[PDB]
């Protein structure tokens, strides 16, 4: 198995030319008890990028699991080095945690490339830490492997399942409809988080962790294990064993993250009822590995049926999903219908197909068979028009009442027209949504603008807007929704999302006005404002709607270099840098 | 916050011996504690840590302890974590029942010998809960129990698989050749999915509920599964409360009255608890100076089964907790006047006030008293010419068993069985499938030499299964009798804890294979049909052999341990009471 | 290396019991251990953890245990950490001496009753080193000692303050009024500047040096200050080497020969070690089935004082380590043919190959054997009519003491003094300055009722200081005699460990205040000049009283502890040897 190699660590700890610098490098790494024989025996230094902390409750389980990773690395013959990254906690980070993925990315590459690190174990959980980690590891391109934290346990409130995130959106409706009070709202929310781990619905965190499995970047079965199961700590051990293997065999990210691998992830996202936030993230990771993912790569997957019976699209939560076989069971379903490139290489050292043998699900209540699924055409639906060149709609989440109301008229199905109610940001929506002067009814479409990477800044999860109270009290639970921002992966709103280019850089949403008529055609992928070419340029000369001034040093940088979610809201200058571990850096003294 | 003058101050602020105060304070600062911390007069809160790598059922406390410390600090105490002697019931051989008294001795020493004003007793695995309470009673400084909690539900092939109970059910399946040997090892592993203790209503679940029923933990502390966020929140609230108990000076002997033990006896019956609760409750009471007699157990025989949990019922710890846990069970008993609700608890309220609003939320799990899972779920006390005290696990009689033995016409509750006697569990596993014994469905399987003295430490070996050939005919259980114990996770309706045991000359010593036993659950009698003349002839042959004492502690144990009917205590130790009423000598 | 059937496999891989294998395996995985780990056949390495908040001298081990774990894993073993009974010498009352045998009992149970193949014994505070080694020997599985090391140097007003020694020096500065009560407390505080044990050549520093001397720990592991990175590097190395010892089956009884204890006895004398080493070394020897007699102590008497460390000398643990530590001190002993340099050690090499190259690098701290600090530094045994064994701390005889009592031009080393007799230390503090006693420079202060049965657990109360009026006259110390002990940090040339102690009828029971005692350091005699007739008449008046037994463990101790001369062991316990050669029964 193990044929020796001169790891880049050896350029610090056994440098041929400079023996002064070598001694300078060994000296302090021994100040808490590491012996010289450890740092000088030619074992690989395995970094562990720690994401858990008191400020990051979704990832904090990695504070206890890190010990299992250390044990794996040491049994298998490496030397572990745990170190931190910029923290990211989506629930409390303001203005939004989307700001942090790129900032964490920058700091991880500096560390991975700047220290005597050979391979890495990326610890992941909360929404944006999985892409931030993978993005950084590929730019540097040293052998990497993802270790997922896992979701929380099932939450219960009065004998009822209660999913993280989705409990907030359902409780916003019942509090408006006067069916719950302000303390039941807080208490149902608290019941949604019964343990350590990330959101327990199929939101961004469960999606991005299933993605890394589909991408072949973590061991089989890693994504779905709930954080407090001992399975998770066993998995953390085996991941520590595996990463030294990947260091010796020299299996880098750029060997794994081919376009075919990204197409596998795309397929998985759709079959699993995954989050629309997966789209900016999968593109961002693709770009940073020099792969181009286009709007046609998403249309490819639209006709994947929904097969996992998990909130927000379905019924159960992360525990039932993982007991049913989690991501490998979903991938197996797909592989059987030829929707997977089964011959890609994975960090297991086998091929996707080889990994998936035996992974047929064990709970058909939870993971449905491909041919008798839960819903057809569950993939994202990219939409085009005069309002934006690209956006996606959460097809997996169209309710049957929503279907009957808009997508069901006898001659024209999948097509409907609605009256725009436009809001400039989240605060705007909350202040005017119940203003009867706007006379809102069942044939309106709620529109929000200024919530993109530039407008907010960092795109914001504010598109899952709810009907005004008077409509909620009539039983109308959702109206169509559209905006240039995002929504929580836990939303059960069939929104049109991630509209690029956003309003704030002169996308079509900059000139739309309340009372206009929007025409949605889901058969053809088109969404248009019925507003003539002449009126359009009259509005355009009034200028772009206003957006808040820059507030922090990082926001100035972000607003300067961030792309649109079309291409993954990436630091556009940064994609250029590839395989940085090929060249060494200069000595520091 | 009065403040009072805590015994710790005799170490850290003694105005007689200033040299000693300097000597006592010096080293306690060598990891960064400031003098204001130890010299301000805040109480020192000992935390008795039971969790370790070798104690996986209690290891959750390695994490929880930081929540306890935060609560002590918020409330104005100074925490002081220290360990006790490790106990891990599954791997400790010859038996972990040796360890309960050894852990008692050490913990008494630590609490009395050091400047500790009040203790948080972390509990979990079988024996850790009585051992902590016994010790905290003898020293009698303010004390509170913090339970660890069960593991989460175990699943294998979409079936609920319970800690411990899987092993016994797997033993019957492997013998009937229905599962492989790596499948046995497999489903055992499926039953232990997380940190925590046995997720069935075993000894840990029973004993931790008993601590709640005694009044020694905050309401709802017993049942919270170990990995729940709620368990961490409970550990914080408990750290707060122990500081208060230090100031209000609420001590074990203030709480462990005869009524509180009667309440605990009610709950064990209602909850389908382990029969190992019987020795542990008699031990705890003795060390508190309270007498628990066989008639106190008989008083709880007619309490109905209330909780629908393996091994007696269906679900595991997670469902029991979500339906209300121990408070929901105590609420049921309170409504029927089966509880003394006026007793004081460590919450600062009476049991009755703690229980208001605690009616269950899930009647599939915690049945109503008046239409329950089954009636007469209490332990049934048996006596006769083979022992003066044994109990039968009533809550666990199945329908086939009640048909085959308990339903003789005109004579219901009385049956007779032909004894097949084994000396140790090795002897059982060697001759149970020897056809020479010609075992029928009307035999009683008997094991002896497994009590406190015989094994030594009583051993969980009485849940013997039928021979291979009976299991293939659909006979899943014969009646069983022994002077040892069984796992609280057992679903055998055994007659257990037979005192006096065979090794000190109880009736089991002269029983022979072939003898007939007449059991009658109406009279409470269990008697071998052998005439006094033949008994005498047999007695003269001497007592059957038991192994030689093999470690120093076994020798101490064999010399001082009492019989299970009196708690298996160190007999000399129960005379020691309220030790914190007297300060120890200075050490220099 | 060559594979082995470790005893753990009897749990994790049983041939005839797959049910028990599943039951033993399942819960050991509930915090993430994989089946590949517990079934691969790698040895299971116990780590006997002694640190905690209540044990500040050993607390360093809670951060070093990770180093130990990493080394066990780099070497192919599976680490299993677990606690023992906590011991903290400074605060434990009535004495930490009661704990050594208690800790001993629990660790035997743990090592024998669980699947442990080899153990690392973390040590530090006084009693933890003998207690560990005693238990590892009784069970006799491959063992190794990891020492926590002493605290950093203490400075107070630009002066070295040593742990412990600063207390006894301050008690004199307080009666002579040179310091206030609150600078006493700051002075003691300055003595403890970091983690670690006492930084003087007290019992901790002695016993860890004894451990290395016996070949039970790696070369140079003893004197490394706890906060040094050398100490975590040593813990890693120790984790590695214990795996090797497990495969090579290098058991305690292979190492602990009479030749090894003799090497230890030499090192103690040569280093000015604590008198407490004598009962601990005898205790370890007995548990190793080795006899160590008063003659073997005499054989070390004439060894010079080589180490310039408080109490006897000047420096503290830091300078001693920088000078090459116990290796340098053994190297001296080697070249003068005072070691058995070819005994086996847990290093693989023999003691001679261990010390090749270990000559001290600082002759200001470790002196050459032939131009030494002082001569005849070993303990000096004394027989007599007051006791059949005692020892005197020859190493701390100062200039004035030698002049005032040991320098009669006729017969040097003989003197006679008047006995002032106190019954326990409280008697001392309430009468030492009672002027009706007429105490002068020619009195001997005597304390009794302070042995194993008397106190109970021998107490450190013999280093009594002169009355206040003698201290103001410049007399810094008088002869001191007792059946108790004294801190190994004490600079008192006391006569200690008197067996038989008073409380069981030894000579000190009949001796009275005012009697004349004659000591002869040339014959090793100490006698109370009182005639046989007065002795018999005083015995009729009864042994002087002692406090009643107060805790359950005290009753066990008083009923089983031996005398300090035979090691203060539980005498019934030394007959148990090589326990790991028999397996315990299965628990279910
Ligand atoms: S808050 Fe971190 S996963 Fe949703
Ligand atoms: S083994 Fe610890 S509770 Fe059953
Ligand atoms: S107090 Fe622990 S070493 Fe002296
Ligand atoms: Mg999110
Ligand atoms: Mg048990
Ligand atoms: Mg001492």
């Amino acid at each position: 198995n193990r044929t020796p190699r001169r790891f880049r660590s050896r350029d610090w700890f056994d440098n041929p030319d400079h023996i002064d610098m070598t001694a300078l490098y060994l000296e302090r790494f021994m100040n808490y008890g590491i012996t010289p024989e450890e740092l000088r025996s030619g074992k690989p230094i395995i970094g562990i990028a720690q994401t858990g902390s008191d400020i990051s409750p979704c990832n904090r389980i990695h504070l206890d699991l890190v010990q299992r990773v250390r044990d794996g690395i040491r049994d298998a013959g490496g030397i572990p080095m745990e170190f931190p990254v910029h923290p990211i906690f989506e629930n409390c980070r303001r203005p939004t945690a989307a700001l942090d993925r790129n900032l964490s990315y920058l700091g991880l590459v500096e560390t991975l490339h700047g220290y005597p690190i050979d391979a890495v174990v990326l610890t992941t959980g909360c929404d944006k830490t999985t892409p931030a980690g993978i993005m950084a590891a590929t730019t540097v391109n040293i052998p990497a492997i993802v270790l997922s934290g896992g979701p929380m346990l099932d939450g219960w409130h009065e004998n009822e399942l209660v999913g993280s995130g989705t409990v907030i959106w359902r409780s916003r409706r019942k509090l408006a409809a006067g069916e719950i009070t302000e303390e039941e709202f807080i208490d149902r929310a608290a019941s949604s988080a019964p343990s350590a781990g990330h959101c327990n619905t199929m939101g961004t965190a469960s999606t991005m962790n299933a993605v890394a499995e589909a991408l072949g970047l973590s061991l089989t079965g890693c994504a779905a294990i709930p954080a407090p199961y001992r399975e998770r700590g066993q998995m953390a051990y085996k991941t520590g064993q595996r990463i030294v293997d990947l260091a010796y065999d020299d299996v880098k990210p750029l060997d794994i993250l081919t376009k075919q691998a990204f197409e596998n992830a795309i397929a998985l996202v759709a079959a699993a009822g995954g989050s629309t936030n997966a789209q900016p993230h999968i593109v961002a990771m693709a770009r940073h590995a020099g792969v181009e993912i286009t709007a046609d790569d998403w249309r490819a997957a639209y006709d994947i049926p929904l097969i996992v019976n998990m909130q927000p699209a379905g019924k159960y939560l992360g525990e039932r999903f993982h007991r049913a076989g989690g991501a490998p069971a979903v991938l197996w379903e797909l592989l059987q219908q030829g929707r997977l490139h089964g011959d890609v290489l994975t960090v297991t050292g086998k091929t996707m197909s080889e990994n998936l043998q035996g992974r047929e699900t064990s709970d058909r209540e939870v993971i449905f068979p491909y041919h008798e699924p839960l819903a057809e055409k569950a993939g994202f639906l990219v939409l085009k028009g005069n309002l934006f060149d690209f956006a996606i709609m959460k097809s997996s989440v169209i309710g049957e009442e929503f279907r009957k109301r808009y997508l069901s008229q006898p001659g024209q199905e999948g097509v409907f027209e609605a009256r725009a109610i436009v809001f400039d940001g989240s605060d705007d929506y909350h202040k005017r949504i119940n203003d009867p002067a706007l006379e809102i009814d069942e044939r309106c479409i709620l529109v929000i603008r200024g919530a993109g990477p530039i407008g907010w800044p960092g795109s914001a999860e504010v598109v899952n807007m709810q009907p005004p109270d008077h409509l909620l009290k009539k039983g109308i639970m959702s109206l169509p929704t559209l905006g240039d921002g995002r929504q929580s992966g836990t939303a059960d709103s069939p929104s049109i999302l991630n509209a690029s280019p956003e309003s704030a850089i002169g996308g079509g949403l900059s000139w739309l006005r309340t009372g206009d008529t929007i025409r949605i055609d889901l058969n053809t992928g088109r969404c248009d404002a019925l507003v003539d070419e002449a009126t359009i340029a009259a509005r355009k000369q009034d200028g772009i709607p206003a957006v808040p001034a820059t507030m922090t040093p990082w926001q100035e940088i972000y607003r300067a270099h961030a792309s649109q979610l079309d291409t993954g809201g990436v630091l556009e200058f940064a994609v250029k840098y590839q395989d940085l571990a090929a060249k060494l850096p200069r000595h520091n003294h």
